[PDB]
């Protein structure tokens, strides 16, 4: 079941600049750091909130590690802004295979590494009303 | 203090049908529906998952009830995805106040009705890195 928002993916030009808006305008402040090369970003995450379900939800703050990328064509083509948006799951791999069943593309065959060694799925957004749909379990 | 993301605001063509990819895709269920004419939307609020601070996280699906509208204007130029992200907060008049003091636009001088009694204001998506950013402190 997915029983949280985990996340929004927001992307920008300059993640040190746009982690450094989030921290003065909101009192936000850095949760995590790091480089996904296969994904082609430098991610931030910024942790607001814990979630019912146990988990949390986040901002992540992606700029990219390279033009040939999901993130850096899509900042080519849109500027900078929201990305997609992620659920959370306790299993992605069921999950994931119910909604292949519902007839909605799932972009992986099996869930790759996303934040905190988490294992994520993206929906097609063309499938989602328009909304680019990340499925995440977290690594704990 | 921005506590939780209160909501994730997805403009859409079809409310009906869009509520329904929810529903069909991922169980979500539908926990309100409202037209607000000042704003120039018919929406549904799809609850997620509760949050630390008491409250809720939502997704906030919005149908435009005329083209000349925030929404009606964005879908006729960008078509269906994510129209803004919305923060929480215990004290929306203040919070505002301390983000106009940074020289962050605020769009309304005073906060206005959203939905189940909140209250809301926005900030200029160019002072936030492209990102349509909601302030709302619920009526509870
Ligand atoms: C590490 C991690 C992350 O979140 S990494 C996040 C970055 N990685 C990902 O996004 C991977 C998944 N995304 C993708 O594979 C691709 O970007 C998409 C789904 C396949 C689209 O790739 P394409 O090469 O087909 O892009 P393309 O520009 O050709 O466009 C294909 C169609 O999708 C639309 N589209 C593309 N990106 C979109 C987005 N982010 N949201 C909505 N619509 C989108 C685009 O406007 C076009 O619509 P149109 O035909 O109406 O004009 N994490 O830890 O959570
Ligand atoms: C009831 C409720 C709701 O959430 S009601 C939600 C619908 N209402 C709202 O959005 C009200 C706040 N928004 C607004 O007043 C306006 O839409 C904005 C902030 C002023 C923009 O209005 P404008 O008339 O200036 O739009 P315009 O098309 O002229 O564009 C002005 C600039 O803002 C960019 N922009 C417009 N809408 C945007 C959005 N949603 N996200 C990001 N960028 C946006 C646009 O691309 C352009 O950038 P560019 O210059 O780089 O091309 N609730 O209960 O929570
Ligand atoms: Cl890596
Ligand atoms: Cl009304
Ligand atoms: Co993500
Ligand atoms: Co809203």
């Amino acid at each position: 079941s997915l029983t949280r928002i985990d996340h929004i993916g927001i992307a920008c030009h300059d993640l040190d600049a746009t982690v450094e808006f989030y921290r003065a305008t909101y009192g936000f402040e850095v949760f995590h750091t790091e480089v996904n090369e296969e994904q082609g970003v430098r991610q931030a995450m910024l942790k607001i909130n814990d979630t019912s379900d146990g988990g949390a939800s986040y901002l992540q703050l992606l700029e990219p590690t390279r033009e040939d990328s999901a993130v850096g064509k899509w900042l080519a083509k849109n500027g900078e802004g929201v990305h997609h948006i992620a659920f959370g799951t306790a299993d992605v791999d069921a999950d994931a295979a119910d909604i292949r069943d519902k007839g909605v593309r799932v972009l992986y065959d099996e869930p790759r590494r996303g934040s905190m060694g988490s294992r994520i799925t993206f929906l097609h957004p063309k499938d989602c009303h328009g909304v680019l749909t990340e499925l995440v379990t977290s690594a704990a």
